[PDB]
């Protein structure tokens, strides 16, 4: 699978047919042809097939909430036979054991995966107290942690991960994304160096590979906390060895609009520049203006921006919802990466209820790369 | 008076009476009976009768700027028994004589105390020229001032005490709070190092000795704000004898809900545990938590408030005048002090047009203390 065999073969076999005197039109420029193909390389990556091969050398322990639901079901079988991750599944064990049947599932309970019963377990007295003494003073009584731990899958994940006994968790399957965030937020706590969090979705384009953030975290970002988006956003696309190409998207190009909107944009790009200067971005543009590379040279000689972007970062929520839910429809192609939760301490991602089998699988596959390291 | 007798002579004689077989009911946890009986002698204290006897110890001046009112005159009669203060009343020397005679009091004229004619005095130049150079750059001219000293007896008497002729000051018999503080303030100033002012009015209720703060002054208090007010209280409840215990109430049940308003009383108990953290305070809570230790330790067992809360924060005027007005007429008894200001240079208190004639003599009394200092 290695992008480079097209970089050197194509173009050494074509050298070797012009010498042979058999090529009937000569690609004089060979080094636009190099750039040609070396393009081709960019647009589309893989990007998963390093990721779940990461995953069968050390699969990790995840925790899956809503473990009744049938996707769920689906896509633990799937990560039992690629040997991907230890699943732990959250849920009443009888009708878990129950839609498997249906579902003709091989997975066996005990063996191939093991269950916590959320309404019974060993493991309830410490729980709820070690949720208690995070959130006595946000709002949770006494009373009232017991009583999610028994009815609130996601609660019960998080602390697991917290303790250590579980090294991820994927949720979201079932319920608003704000709710399980919330969650996960008092929680596991923000990453050290980052004080807001991003969420980040991800659709194979005819421009190519692209990212767009963010999607649910925040419904208005302001300057700084785009600002801690994009270098988080550009560190993670990098561990997929995309090379980053960051486009700040608002409805002014390049200063056609002073309203606060467009003036927010430009900030952050002060602030990302001096923070780390390596990462390639210009902003504010259009959305054409980024992904078509006529376009920009034509507003923007000079622009450090250079070919189609893959990471776009959007203004406030609204437009990335938005933009992300159209595009989606208007792409029809593999589901690649859901939404990645950028910024919290612990490995964990939130999903929609739309979220398809391979998108949970694709995604606990991420989560388990990210718990190799610490 | 003295508190340590009740706390010493109970046990020893319940041990004399266990020794000799007398005692039907043995008490096995001494140490707890030791507990309830240092809680009863800390709820019910006579801090008003070490300042009566500090007062007579050394009396000070004392002006009353509201001289003709008849609530003063009693007032100033018994402080002339009592030999607390040396009292300075200003206003019209004839209807002071002459309600004088009416109320049927023994006091007399340029003897047991001195009346300063509005209408007449000999050092009036020095008077509004003086107030001019403080008032000239807050728009009072000098007509204005002039006919200010004369028709405004709180501004004759702040004059003095700036001055030094007389050491202290007792008013707002008449009038809104606002009319007597906006000329302490700007005559006076703010207390070194300290840039707000806080209103304390006491009660005896059941639960204890109890303060309520920020009762006239300010309408809606910053953080900081709220923070040097609660520190200022505590340090003058020290002074009454009173351990300070604080509790910041709000609508909100450690943080319960998220508002702007508990958002408030949560950053000043982070500003008053670092300027100050031997301060025992805890909020947010609920009113009855900081009353009934019960409900607190049953929803914050770790709370580091320990039995009855005796200095009450609130988070708004608005609430706070309610709470106190509503609370005067079902606590029964208690006379106490009366709006006591705080964060003022100079020694002044402004009261409360119903304020009874046993809160004038109180609150003179605690002005004198306050002399004795600096």
């Amino acid at each position: 699978f290695d992008p480079r065999l097209i970089v050197k073969i194509a173009p050494a076999v074509a050298k070797a047919a012009m010498e042979s005197g058999v090529a009937t039109r000569p690609i004089a420029d060979f080094d636009v042809y190099i750039d040609k193909l070396t393009e081709f390389v960019y647009k589309t990556n893989l990007f998963m097939k390093p990721i779940f091969s990461q995953a069968r050398k050390a699969p990790k322990r995840v925790v899956l909430p809503e473990g009744e639901e049938a996707r769920v079901l689906h896509a633990t079988q799937e990560l039992v036979t690629l040997g991907l991750a230890k699943p732990i599944l959250i849920g009443r064990p009888n009708v878990i054991e129950m839609r498997i049947q249906k579902l003709g599932l091989q997975i066996k309970a005990g063996v191939d995966f093991e269950i916590v019963n959320n309404e019974s377990d060993p493991r309830f007295k410490e729980y709820w107290t070690e949720y208690f003494q995070i959130m006595k003073r946000r709002g949770v009584t006494q009373e009232q942690a017991q009583r999610a731990l028994i009815s609130n899958p996601t609660v019960i994940g998080a602390i697991m991960v917290q303790r250590g006994e579980a090294d991820a968790m994927i949720c979201g399957t079932v319920g608003d994304y704000h709710e399980h965030f919330s969650v996960v937020k008092n929680v596991f706590g923000y990453r050290d160096g980052v004080h807001t969090a991003g969420a980040m979705n991800a659709l194979l384009l005819p421009s190519g590979n692209t990212f767009i953030a963010d999607t649910y975290v925040n419904d208005e970002p302001d300057a700084e906390e785009l600002a801690e988006i994009t270098l988080m956003a550009a560190e993670t696309v990098r561990r997929f060895g995309i090379e980053p190409r960051v486009a700040l998207l608002s409805h002014s190009n390049f200063g056609s609009s002073d309203c606060p909107s467009s003036s927010k944009m430009r900030q952050a790009l002060e602030l990302v520049r001096e923070r780390a200067p390596e990462l390639m971005i210009d902003g504010e543009m259009h959305g054409d203006a980024a992904l078509v590379e006529a376009i920009r040279n034509d507003r923007m000689p000079d622009s450090s921006l250079k070919g189609s972007a893959n990471i776009l970062v959007m203004p406030n929520m609204e437009a990335a919802r938005i933009s992300y839910n159209l595009l989606r429809v208007s792409s029809s192609e593999g589901v690649t990466v859901g939404p990645v939760l950028m910024g919290v301490a612990k490995p964990v991602h939130v999903l929609t209820p739309i979220a398809s089998v391979r998108r949970i699988v694709n995604m606990v596959a991420l989560a388990v790369v990210e718990a190799q390291t610490q």
